[PDB]
């Protein structure tokens, strides 16, 4: 759902440089397919597609899914990536990402 | 924002048919703009639009907005459409519209 948003390219480096199990980082994620540099804007757009059902929150069976966003037959993330990765956004804890925890995440 | 996914055509139209003050209605404009037919899907991802902070719910204030998403320059509906749309959609009560409130919303 990126098509004239990312980069062909970007995406595909991004997705090769995680394929390996448990190789997955965020930051390197998100720096190569080029959302860092991203409007606040955009980046309520990108949490929108990640947000599946529209809650409002990214929950964590969507979390899993992160990168099937980006190509639709990516990997699935594992159970410590997933966990990784909503440690690192949940700054309240409640166990999901809203969309301000989104940006900073993203932001860095 | 509905670019690709509505018609120009059926956008203008809509728009012309309530400009006049309390002239608008929920299920006139989106026949008529085209959403009704739209999938579950399509229907989730105008959610997303019109959820300007991406909350997961258009409160009042982003509903009295509603038309600004269609065309930057549109009215702002008055406080007796706002209020009237809420009331339509807002099954729960609590003041704002969650996606399962609006979908049930567009698909009448
Ligand atoms: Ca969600
Ligand atoms: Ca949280
Ligand atoms: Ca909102
Ligand atoms: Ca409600």
């Amino acid at each position: 759902a990126f098509a004239g948003v990312l980069n062909d390219a970007d995406i595909a480096a991004a997705l090769e440089a995680c394929k390996a199990a448990d190789s997955f980082n965020h930051k390197a994620f998100f720096a190569k397919v080029g959302l860092t540099s991203k409007s606040a804007d955009d980046v309520k757009k990108a949490f929108a597609i990640i947000d599946q059902d529209k809650s409002g929150f990214i929950e964590e069976d969507e979390l899993k899914l992160f990168l099937q966003n980006f190509k639709a037959d990516a990997r699935a993330l594992t159970d410590g990536e997933t966990k990784t990765f909503l440690k690192a956004g949940d700054s309240d804890g409640d166990g999901k990402i809203g969309v301000d925890e989104f940006t900073a995440l993203v932001k860095a």
